[PDB]
C-alpha cells in the first residue's frame, strides 16, 4: 500500500494502528445486505440501531449502523453519495469507516468495531470517570474536531458520551459527525443555548457539547425533569460547574471556558489545545487501555 498519511502528525504507535486499519479495509469492496451475518446489538439511539456483524466476504467484524429512511430514491442516493466522503476521513481520532449503502428502507453505515463501546456505556459501569482519564478524552475530542474542521470543513453537530468510542488498545475516537448535509435535512440535551434558540451551527456549539459531556462523565450524572424545564435551564440559567475541591483548578477552568453562554467569549479549538488542563494531561502517563479493560471487564 502506498500510504499518503504525512499530513497527519502520527507518532509511530498511531501510524502502525492507522496503517493496520487501512490494510484490513482493502479486503472490503462493495457492501451488500446479503453479505452480513448479525452477531449482536451494540446499542441504539433515536435515529438508528447499531449491530455487531460479520462481513462474510472479508471475515471482518464490524459495527453496522442502520438508519430507517424510506424517501424519494434520488435524494436517498444523494445521502449515500455524501456518505462516501467518509472514505477520506482517516485520523487516529475518528472511527474507521468500511462503507455505506442502502437496502430495503435502511441506510447502512459500516464502521470499525470499537470493542470498548461508547463513553456513556462505560460511564454506567465506572460510575464516574477519573479526571486524568478525562484529560486524555478531551485531547482526543479536540484533535478529532480539529481534524474534521481543518481537513474536511465539517462540524461534528452531535458531541456527547454516546458518540465517543473507546477500545482495548486505549484508542478514543469520534463517530456520528455531520458528513452529510442531506442526511441532516432528512433526519437529555447536549445542544448549546444558541443552537436551542435558533442560530447557524458553529464549531463553538460542539465545544459547549464537549464541556457538558465532560461535566457529566466527571460527576456520573447528566448535570442539568420536563423537556421545557430542561431546555429553559440551558438557555436562561447559569451553565453547570464541576464541584470544587474534588477536581483540579485547571479542569474546572477548562470546563468553565467550554460552557460560557456567549459563543464569542467561549473558548475556540486553538485556545483549548494550549489550555493548562490540556498541557498537563498531554504530559501525564496514563494507562487508558489498562483502566478501560479493568473497568468494563475487557481483555
Ligand atoms: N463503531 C462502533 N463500535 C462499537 N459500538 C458502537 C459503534 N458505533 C456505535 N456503537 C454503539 O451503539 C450505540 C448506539 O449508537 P447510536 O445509534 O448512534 O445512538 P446515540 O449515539 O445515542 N445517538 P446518535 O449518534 O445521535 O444517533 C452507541 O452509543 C455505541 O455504544
Ligand atoms: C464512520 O463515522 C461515522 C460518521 C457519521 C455517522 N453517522 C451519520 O452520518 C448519521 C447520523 S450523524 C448524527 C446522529 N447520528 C446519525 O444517525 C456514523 C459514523
Ligand atoms: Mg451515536
Amino acid at each position: 500500500l502506498y500510504f499518503q498519511l504525512e499530513e497527519l502528525e502520527l507518532d509511530e504507535q498511531q501510524r502502525k494502528r492507522l496503517e493496520a486499519f487501512l490494510t484490513q479495509k482493502q479486503k472490503v469492496g462493495e457492501l451488500k445486505d446479503d453479505d452480513f451475518e448479525k452477531i449482536s446489538e451494540l446499542g441504539a439511539g433515536n435515529g438508528g440501531v447499531v449491530f455487531k456483524v460479520s462481513h462474510k466476504p472479508s471475515g471482518l467484524v464490524m459495527a453496522r449502523k442502520l438508519i430507517h429512511l424510506e424517501i424519494k430514491p434520488a435524494i436517498r442516493n444523494q445521502i449515500i453519495r455524501e456518505l462516501q466522503v467518509l472514505h477520506e476521513c482517516n485520523s487516529p481520532y475518528i472511527v474507521g469507516f468500511y462503507g455505506a449503502f442502502y437496502s430495503d428502507g435502511e441506510i447502512s453505515i459500516c464502521m470499525e468495531h470499537m470493542d470498548g463501546g461508547s463513553l456513556d456505556q462505560v460511564l454506567k459501569k465506572a460510575g464516574r470517570i477519573p479526571e486524568q482519564i478525562l484529560g486524555k478524552v478531551s485531547i482526543a475530542v479536540i484533535k478529532g474536531l480539529t481534524y474534521l474542521r481543518e481537513k474536511h470543513k465539517i462540524m461534528h453537530r452531535d458531541v456527547k458520551p454516546s458518540n465517543i468510542l473507546v477500545n482495548s488498545r486505549g484508542e478514543i475516537k469520534l463517530c456520528d459527525f455531520g458528513v452529510s448535509g442531506q442526511l441532516i435535512d432528512s433526519m437529555r440535551s447536549y445542544m448549546s443555548p444558541e443552537r436551542l434558540q435558533g442560530t447557524h451551527y458553529s464549531v463553538q456549539s460542539d465545544i459547549w457539547s464537549m464541556g457538558l459531556s465532560l461535566v457529566e462523565m466527571a460527576v456520573g450524572r447528566y448535570p442539568i425533569m420536563a423537556i421545557f424545564e430542561l431546555l429553559d435551564y440551558i438557555v436562561n440559567e447559569p451553565p453547570p460547574k464541576l464541584p470544587s475541591g474534588v477536581f483540579s483548578l485547571e479542569f474546572q477552568d477548562f470546563v468553565n471556558k467550554c460552557l460560557i453562554k456567549n459563543p464569542a467569549e467561549r473558548a475556540d479549538l486553538k485556545q483549548l489545545m494550549v489550555h493548562a488542563f490540556i498541557k498537563r494531561s498531554d504530559a501525564e502517563e496514563v494507562d487508558f487501555a489498562g483502566w478501560l479493560c479493568s473497568t468494563i471487564g475487557l481483555n
